[PDB]
């Protein structure tokens, strides 16, 4: 099943765990045959985490990101483990914001304080 | 030529203005031709500027990797054919801890389409 993404390539090979309106965990095996291909740029990590967050929430648009630290370089051979948490949602100012964290071998390679998304 | 960027593409067609230790303006004419996508992914706009900023750090002096980014806001959508006008500003140079901080803005037809408060670079 596939849904939004302005970015052409979905960066979530698998949603291994999801809890409606609360949290979601997924992962990505970085192959040597990735469309954006050697290291996965942290900018595409934001993306992956953005998509996951979007999976959870499910129109939506990526309105902004805050607090991003790329502590480590993702390499082909690395499996990006990701978890995003819904911080707030507003059937008002139609805005939703979640936080995301990505790991490699149980170690944090990326941190995102808050990703903001807007309706339609 | 020159530049480290872990994104295969150089999202900056050309630097139309440079003031070392201070600022830099560049253009990116979004084309239907490219890889990312049809609308331009916000994250690549972070990328497009991040590279523009990097180009400036390189002019200041030394490898600089992208370590953090804050206060990013995507106001308007960038469509193909749009001419991205970006400008990064050198915030600091606390390269005690080997770290640089630039801010950045991108405009399309004189209107702000993206804002990045702080982009952090560092070590090697």
């Amino acid at each position: 099943k596939i849904l939004p993404h302005r970015y052409p390539f979905l960066l979530v090979d698998k949603v291994i765990y999801m809890q409606p309106n609360k949290t979601i965990i997924g992962l990505k095996q970085v192959s040597t045959n990735e469309p954006f291909f050697q290291i996965m740029p942290g900018v595409l990590q934001i993306e992956a985490l953005a998509q996951l967050a979007g999976i959870l929430c499910l129109l939506f648009l990526f309105a902004g990101v805050d607090g991003v630290r790329w502590k480590k370089p993702v390499l082909p051979g690395d499996t990006l483990t990701m978890q995003a948490n819904l911080i707030s949602f507003k059937s008002s100012l139609g805005i939703a914001k979640l936080s995301g964290v990505g790991y490699v071998n149980g170690k944090v390679v990326i941190n995102i304080s808050e990703m903001t998304f807007a309706l339609s």
